[PDB]
């Protein structure tokens, strides 16, 4: 799995209004770190962090970049930018919250950041939002840069979000056939399940090719957030 390739897999977060893990900020950059590094022993995507960085046995996303062990597994972390594309991005407290934020940068046009993150404004779940770089490094802390179980299964999805494209590859670039709304309900013959990724239902279309479409969030091999449907 390439920065490019997990990057890919957040951005099909967006839209599904359904929280990554339990919700945090945190946990998006978790499930990306994870994936980029499902193998590390240390850090904040293995869930082993620095005790001595923390108070409470909490999670705080402002000192992130100094209470895992980033290095560990080939990330650099810096003070100064510029913002790339793949970063996970720390940000300072602010009134309100004592623990600050962390994202994930999507990308950088101009003075654009587009910026992945959840629970933002209330919101808990993976958005896409837009701001500008000269505001956004003032409140920056760190600049973190880094270097499947398949089974058949004949089952009926009803799905419980807006909208789930539909795929001829169980990958998020797998460009769309078309999509499920909500409500709607399809079959499937066989499920994928990504040690970090999707879990994805296919089966073979009306075209005789087979397809894929993504259920939610996997991480060390189970779900790691809500279902986008219900099965059955
Ligand atoms: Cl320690
Ligand atoms: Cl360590
Ligand atoms: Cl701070
Ligand atoms: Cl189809
Ligand atoms: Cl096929
Ligand atoms: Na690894
Ligand atoms: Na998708
Ligand atoms: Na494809």
């Amino acid at each position: 799995t390439t920065v490019n390739e997990a990057l890919n897999n957040v951005r099909a977060q967006v839209g599904s209004g359904v929280s990554v893990g339990n919700g945090e900020c945190y946990a998006l950059a978790s499930w990306y770190e994870r994936m980029i590094s499902p193998d590390a022993t240390v850090g904040l995507g293995a869930g082993v962090g620095w005790v001595s960085g923390a108070t409470g046995d909490t999670i705080s996303a402002k000192n992130i970049g100094s209470s895992y062990n980033w290095q560990a597994n080939g990330w650099t972390v810096s003070t100064s930018g510029p913002f790339q594309a793949g970063q996970i991005v720390t940000l300072g407290a602010t009134s309100g919250n004592p623990y600050g934020h962390v994202v994930i940068v999507e990308a950088v046009d101009g003075d654009r950041l587009t910026i992945l993150e959840q629970n933002y404004g209330g919101k808990r779940y993976p958005t896409r939002n837009y701001y500008s770089a000269a505001s956004y490094r003032q409140q920056v802390v760190h600049y973190i840069t880094p270097p499947a179980r398949t089974y058949r299964e004949t089952g009926t999805m009803s799905v419980t979000v807006d909208a789930i494209n539909i795929r001829r590859a169980p990958n998020t670039s797998g460009q769309i056939v078309a999509t499920y709304k909500r409500g709607e309900s399809f079959d499937y013959d066989t499920v994928i399940i990504d040690t970090n990724g999707y879990v994805w239902v296919s089966y073979i279309g009306s075209s005789g090719i087979r397809n894929y479409v993504a259920t939610g969030a996997t991480k060390d091999g189970k779900r790691y957030g809500d279902a986008w449907g219900t099965f059955k």
